[PDB]
């Protein structure tokens, strides 16, 4: 029988009741605007973590990598978006993906990369489905929600070139940098309006475009209305961090995934606890720095998951983890309040940067004990 | 040649790589290792290298080929890994957590001279019960503090360490030495400030050992180090063993201390352009944050490198360009300087691959299910490596 008492520290925990909350909210909330959820794997890359958001009403997955397109098909996950502008030297692994069954869709943003796509499609008899990225907010890539010709170009090599025009797609990360909800309501508007123009400019044109995907978790949240769009796409919500608590869309209360980790000493003279989650178990993701309150490495947990406002992991090392007063003061006798051996639980800055340290979770049912859920590294 | 034949067919070159991937320069990372283990034998010590940088069987292999002794691990799984491999000399420098002393005792029943690390007076109580119980007399160093880096004795706390040194002794167990990892050193930069600190590093260390043998107790070995230390230590009297990992590979952060150049960065990562922003100057890479990590190392240091140095296919640094941001799978390669480059697009073509230098080896490394050993003749070979604990 394995429990947060037994496993080995450090490890990743998941809240199974949090995490079913999170993905209830999601999926409620897309049913209220009228779209398809298509969640982004890349959070968790775990079977199980997938399967729940399925069975809650999820329509298909993104993924980040075709290492992920892989797994997810050979369990039997077959409408699987690659939302990376595809590289040309990957195309026989897609090629073959199609070819064993996947439905598996590509996405571009330049005439080279989907004439790339459409010659070799012709050549080995296949019609590629590839979705067009549209750069709505200036955050990473895409074709600018105004720039018809380049839009046009694009369409018209892919659908002239014998390929399945699927769909545009736009990702409006600029979300990260936001804290209101009206500045988020408003990015959400623009990433569905510059979404939605691009397929229209494509239909006007006479080229097919039938998906409109749109998402970020902030804006999947925020968003009033998704007029025009036929899918969301969004990830880190299953778990939540603290990074989206700071955005504003969770409290830490909501964040399912939290590092179990033991205190193997103390600097009493600086107040300091040192436990055994440095950054090879938290990541070094700080994204919490850049915004209204850091909580450094993370924010302590006790073994129950209880928030303790005002301790954080202070600074890391590799395989060490410094637990300190976040108001900067020497705590007095904090051997005395966490003694040698005891377990603490640390949310993340970034649940997708975090998870990615650990080759599996341990999934945390009502009763207190685990079940370990296998996720996949490297590429 | 049927096997020859094959094997041709199979072999993969950097061309022929999926991207993102981590290579290892092999002429470099032997450079590195040939002049650590030189340094150390003209200083007349022992070297137990850090392999928590690599935690891969082949790349601790040539440390030991070049006449390293033993090996210090992050982790007790580290210790099952390289012990399985034949290394039977292994110190877990990491403070002892009592319910990790099953697996530390399997390790030993097996044959395994694992060394164990303690702090304070609790874990030396919970070690040596332990050890009673079942009959066990464990191998303990006492870890010091010599730099305010983390924490350790205070090299000048005589109570404190022989009050642990007694708790170890007189409960049966192998007082076996005192250790210092100067850690301080990473915020450093001249070869004045460096120096000074690795002879703290050293009195420290030698300190405590010298004040546990005045009251009658063991303590054979006195073990130092970290990679900028070792390098610039003058002299080390009274140590009998320096520890250190990042040196197998270097890094940005390293060359940005001053101990080593970007030339001798034996780790890169592989990454193909994707697509650019031509009016912002930016190609867009598949090397994001997931395969360079998060480490930022080199942002308070004299020269910023963002997400990694950018060189070109043949390793060569490409001056100016960096990655300046990183999403989980993309990194938006750009000039350091601010400009937007005109004709990004010319300047690194779609599908063009380029290897970038990361800011801390230790923190990409661990990235990587493998690296990639690239030998001379531009063959490569899949190294695995430990993911986890
Ligand atoms: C293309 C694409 N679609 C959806 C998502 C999911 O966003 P959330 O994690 O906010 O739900 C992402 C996420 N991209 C991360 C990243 O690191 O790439 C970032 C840009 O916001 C995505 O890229
Ligand atoms: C206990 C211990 N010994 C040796 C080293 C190796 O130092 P280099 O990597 O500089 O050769 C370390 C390294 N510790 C890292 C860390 O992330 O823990 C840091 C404090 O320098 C060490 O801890
Ligand atoms: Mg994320
Ligand atoms: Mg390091
Ligand atoms: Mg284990």
């Amino acid at each position: 029988q394995d429990t947060l008492l037994t496993l080995d520290t450090p490890a990743a925990v998941i809240d199974l009741d949090r995490m079913q909350r999170n993905i209830a909210r999601m999926q409620q909330r897309m049913d209220a605007q009228g779209v398809r959820l298509r969640p982004h794997v890349k959070t968790s890359k775990s079977v199980p973590v997938a399967a729940a958001q399925r069975a809650a009403g999820a329509s298909g997955i993104t993924v980040s990598t075709l290492k992920e397109a892989e797994q997810f098909f050979a369990a039997g996950t077959t409408d699987i978006l690659y939302a990376v502008s595809m590289a040309p030297h990957r195309l026989p692994q897609a090629l073959q993906l199609r070819r064993r069954g996947c439905d598996l869709k590509l996405i571009v943003d330049s005439v080279a990369a989907a004439q790339a796509i459409a010659a070799f499609g012709r050549e080995q008899g296949e019609a590629f489905e590839v979705w067009i990225e549209i750069d709505t907010d200036g955050h990473r890539s895409g074709v600018g929600a105004d720039d018809t010709p380049l839009l046009l170009a694009i369409g018209r090599t892919l659908h002239d070139g014998g390929m399945r025009l699927g769909g545009v797609l736009t990702h409006a990360g600029s979300s990260y940098e936001l804290d209101t909800p009206e500045a988020l309501q408003a990015l959400a508007e623009r990433e569905r309006a510059g979404c939605v123009q691009a397929a229209e400019a494509l239909r006007a044109a006479g080229l097919p475009c039938p998906v409109v995907s749109v998402g970020s978790t902030p804006t999947a949240l925020a968003a009033s209305r998704l007029d025009g769009v036929t899918e969301v796409r969004a990830g880190v919500y299953v778990f939540f961090d603290l990074v989206m608590r700071n955005i504003g869309v969770c409290a830490a209360e909501d964040v399912a995934l939290s590092v179990l980790a033991t205190v193997i000493g103390h600097q009493a003279d600086k107040g300091w606890a040192i436990v055994d989650a440095g950054w090879m178990a938290m990541s070094r993701d700080r994204g919490t720095a850049r915004q209204k309150q850091d909580f450094g490495y993370g924010q302590v947990c006790d073994l129950q998951g209880r928030v303790m406002p005002g301790f954080v992991l202070t600074g890391a090392n590799q395989e060490h983890g410094i637990l300190a007063r976040a108001d900067g003061a020497a705590e007095a006798d904090i051997a005395t309040r966490f003694p040698l051996g005891t377990r603490l639980r640390i949310l993340p800055n970034h649940a997708c940067a975090t998870g990615a340290q650990f080759p599996a979770y341990q999934a945390l049912a009502a009763d207190g004990s685990v079940q370990t859920w296998e996720r996949l590294h490297g590429w």
